[PDB]
């Protein structure tokens, strides 16, 4: 049965019919939703399981370009089926690739940055062997997408997982992250959200320089093998230094961040294929730089400093001092970007111009799964469009997918 | 399903062991294959027959005496062989009053909407069964209105009118809330007063209403008994607490001329107890300050309170990336908060509302196995991801008795 979604400021109602073509749960049953559960619950697929998802996947592909049905398409699914056959896989044809990849962006319900989902630079990495080839393929990939602060969507594809102990990993859960420090007292230099992959890194070799913004090495994984550090070329990470348009005293904080937001850990899964290394990047949507959990001293948070230095009452919670500091950090972000014509997007217009691809996507699609939960922003939620727009989650593939961190599936040699 | 579920804090790795999904009782539009847990709501003859009320009002009775360790008890026993005969010979029931003051407290428990429950027990209930006409509504909502006020230091509550019967008799408050600000669609499009209203004052004018046309009227009461055309009441403007808006820097605030009023207290829901429907049933508590809907007034034509507040902090509003309107609304939330305060009129802000909540539904998970909770509402609308109910995982799930929706009563009335 079809189904719709009203937007409660607009009066605006869609009617969504995409949702009868999914068939990968979403984890909620008739008594229980779990809508707000992250991860709502031996990787390596037969080939009994392979065909059909395969199939399934052609056939999507082949109606995209108007083709279903075709000479060419008959025939590209005899050359599956025998490839599966004999070598319990297959390949995709780069034209498959390219559109599995714009589709699983397409697909990925708790992104609100969609509106460019067929704007994608695919760069296809399936023939590496080692780590040095990805940490190349890498180093290309950032040079492409940072662009001299014109950013610009990429993703690199590295082989498809094989039996599971081949696979191809990178270890970083972002291309360019800043490591963090577990100190004597107790606190916390550097990013807090990275101190286990430090540890990983240090116990890996890596010398830290233990400062605050200290780039972290890649480590990446090719073939199953044990995994390899290399440091990225300094010139390639474009950063920007945190200062804010009003408060001259902001910029004494010492904070800066990166330009290049470039999730690393994820699986790209396309016609039943999964590739464990996909590393994909965008631009960031200001609130999403957690430059707010830094540590001013070593005693403050970055929310705390920034409401100290505003001489706000933070005796007590109702003065919303954190309310005040949180837009104020915000500001800062977004001013320091634009001044360094670093691309970026502040959560009005990001929220505005998905509403607007929901529209698209409803028209031409009909439907756009979206997660609410992510989808609304981190501050001044119901100020923004997204707020009051009725929302259908369900899963559609090629997707992506969360996956285990190596660490804890590795075993080294 | 399984028998245990675990949801997970990411702010500080604390896992919860959820075992009263179990309980679970109605659909909750979700599938296997899509989630709607943003969607808002997910014959009047039409009332539960014999063969429908029988294992509900069953259920609800083994519930309570369980709830008072005497399950199974002589008096349990005695107990369903009466409601079982009631309903024989009846087709519905009446419920005791231990039995009315428990269902009502645990519909608020068990409302996976509200940030508020760690109050649930502490709800005076009002027992209104006995009245018959508009009138007698009236005076029951009056002394709600006076108790729950308190000059101030405000107490909640829930007053409960009779059960539906067969659907033509019904009792209902046809306001949405008590206290409510008129709204006046004006000819040239604009709006004076409240626009969220502007349908039921249409209604009330209609109904034979003299508005006073001004930014802040309160709304008369439009109170249908037994099934009745509703009638209209004023409620004394004496048992009105009203907070004007004024801020501790900005001087100017207080030339907006805002104010609001103390009491929320939601009237157009429908309890579900055993089976049996109060569809008359206000309820109050307290405001937190992030509900206070004064935003969305207009201060002039084109210009609504956040537009013209960003104006008088002399903010560039020329582009969206200045974050003129998140600035705006911190200051008109302060402004909220700090009247009510001033005044010493109950109110709560979001920092501590939803780490009151935090703490309340880990007890509940300890003591309850579990506590169904809806993200998508107990997540506040401003500064979210600084509150401890972000980065908490929830189950969502519906338990009776509980507070329902139900259509409006314009909707399905048939008028005398
Ligand atoms: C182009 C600008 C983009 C913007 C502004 C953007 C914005 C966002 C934001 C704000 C989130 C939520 C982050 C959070 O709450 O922590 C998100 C999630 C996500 N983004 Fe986008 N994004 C962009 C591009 C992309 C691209 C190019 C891809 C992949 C091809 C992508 C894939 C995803 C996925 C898969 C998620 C979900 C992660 C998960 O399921 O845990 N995004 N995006
Ligand atoms: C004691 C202070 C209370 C506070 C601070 C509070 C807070 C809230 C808030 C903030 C919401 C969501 C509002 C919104 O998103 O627009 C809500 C919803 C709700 N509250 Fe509470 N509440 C309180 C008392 C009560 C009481 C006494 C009852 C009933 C006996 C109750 C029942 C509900 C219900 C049923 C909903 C959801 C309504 C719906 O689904 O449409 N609350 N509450
Ligand atoms: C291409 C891209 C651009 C952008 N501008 N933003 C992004 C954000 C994510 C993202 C957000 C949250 C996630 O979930 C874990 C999490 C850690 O911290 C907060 N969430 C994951 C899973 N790797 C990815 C992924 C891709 C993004
Ligand atoms: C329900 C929900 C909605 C949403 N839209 N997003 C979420 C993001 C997280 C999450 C989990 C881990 C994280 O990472 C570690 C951490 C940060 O702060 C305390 N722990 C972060 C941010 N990094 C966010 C958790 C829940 C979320
Ligand atoms: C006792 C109580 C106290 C309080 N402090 N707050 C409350 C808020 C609601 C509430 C919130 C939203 C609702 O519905 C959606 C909505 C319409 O407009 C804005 N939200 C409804 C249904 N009448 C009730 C209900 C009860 C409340
Ligand atoms: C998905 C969602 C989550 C949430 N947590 N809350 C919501 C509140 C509304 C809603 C509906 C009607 C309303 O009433 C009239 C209106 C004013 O602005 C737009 N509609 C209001 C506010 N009064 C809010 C709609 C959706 C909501
Ligand atoms: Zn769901």
């Amino acid at each position: 049965r079809f189904l719709k979604v009203k937007n409660w400021e607009t009066e605006v109602v869609l009617t969504d019919t995409l949702h009868l073509k999914s068939t990968l749960e979403t984890g909620c049953t008739e008594y229980i939703c779990m809508g707000s559960i992250m991860h709502p619950s031996e990787d390596v697929a037969t080939k009994d399981q392979l065909f059909p998802l395969a199939k399934e996947f052609i056939d999507q592909y082949y109606s995209s370009i108007k083709r279903f049905g075709s000479k060419a398409h008959m025939e590209r699914l005899e050359e599956v089926n025998k490839e599966i056959d004999t070598t319990s896989t297959y390949q995709l044809k780069d034209t498959e690739l390219i559109y599995g990849a714009k589709h699983a962006w397409r697909n990925a319900s708790r992104c609100v940055g969609r509106i460019q989902w067929s704007k994608l630079q695919v760069f296809d990495a399936r023939d590496c062997t080692t780590a040095h080839g990805m940490f190349n393929y890498i180093c290309n990939h950032v040079k492409y997408a940072t662009n001299k602060g014109n950013l610009r969507s990429a993703i690199t594809i590295f082989p498809q997982r094989t039996d599971g102990k081949h696979d191809f990993r990178v270890w970083n859960s972002q291309l360019i992250r800043y490591a963090g420090y577990k100190q004597p007292d107790g606190s916390t230099l550097g990013d807090p959200a990275n101190v286990q992959f430090t540890e990983i890194c240090i116990q890996q070799g890596w010398k830290p320089p233990r400062g605050r913004f200290d780039v972290l090495p890649l480590l990446l994984q090719a073939n199953g093998n044990d995994p390899e550090l290399f440091q990225i070329p300094p010139e390639l990470v474009l950063e920007v230094p945190i200062r804010h348009p009003k408060f001259e005293w902001f910029k004494d904080l010492g904070l800066k961040w990166y330009g290049l937001p470039a999730v690393s850990n994820m699986l790209l899964e396309i016609g039943g294929l999964e590739f464990s290394a996909c590393p994909f990047s965008g631009w960031y949507m200001g609130t999403e730089i957690g430059v707010r959990d830094y540590c001013d001293n070593s005693r403050y948070n970055i929310l705390e400093e920034v409401a100290k230095k505003m001489n706000l009452d933070m005796r007590k919670t109702s003065s919303l001092w954190k309310d005040q500091a949180l837009v104020e950090i915000n500001i800062a972000v977004l001013y320091s970007f634009q001044s360094d014509k670093v691309t970026i997007v502040d959560h009005h217009s990001a929220t505005e111009s998905f509403i607007k691809h929901m529209e698209n996507e409803y028209r031409c699609r009909g439907g756009c799964p979206a997660d609410w939960v992510w989808i609304v922003p981190p501050m001044s939620g119901s100020i923004t469009p997204v707020f009051h727009q009725e929302m259908l989650n369900y899963r559609l593939t090629p997707s992506f997918e969360y996956q285990p961190d190596p660490w804890n599936t590795h075993v080294w040699k």
